[PDB]
């Protein structure tokens, strides 16, 4: 049993501005989720109008350096309990359902911003 018809998860990035919702019901597997979110998330920071200040080419490029440079940080989400868990920590079946809030931990907040 699970969303498979109605799922909602928010998405934010510590530091740089990020706000969007998604449906995991679309992806019953963490694999497609990761791909769907990976592609969908990139779309968010991509548009004709947006971080014209350079946050589009500034915060975005810092992410790669920040991730490896700050390889101490890894993606983690909040379950129905509200506890933070690093991606892959809890079973996908439990995650897809409890899936309430998702936020990728990025140490770039110091470099990207």
């Amino acid at each position: 049993g699970g969303p498979e018809a109605a799922a909602f998860v928010k998405v934010s990035m510590d530091g740089a501005p990020y706000l969007r919702k998604i449906d995991l019901r679309m992806y019953k597997s963490y694999d497609e989720l990761s791909n769907a979110l990976s592609n969908m998330f990139s779309s968010f920071t991509m548009g004709k109008h947006g971080g014209e200040e350079g946050m589009i080419d500034f915060m975005n490029e810092r992410k790669l350096m920040d991730l490896v440079n700050s390889w101490d940080y890894v993606p983690s989400y909040e379950n129905k309990d509200g506890n933070w868990m690093l991606v892959g920590d809890v079973p996908w079946p439990m995650f897809v359902d409890t899936c309430k809030r998702l936020r990728l931990m990025k140490g770039s907040d110091a470099i990207g911003l």
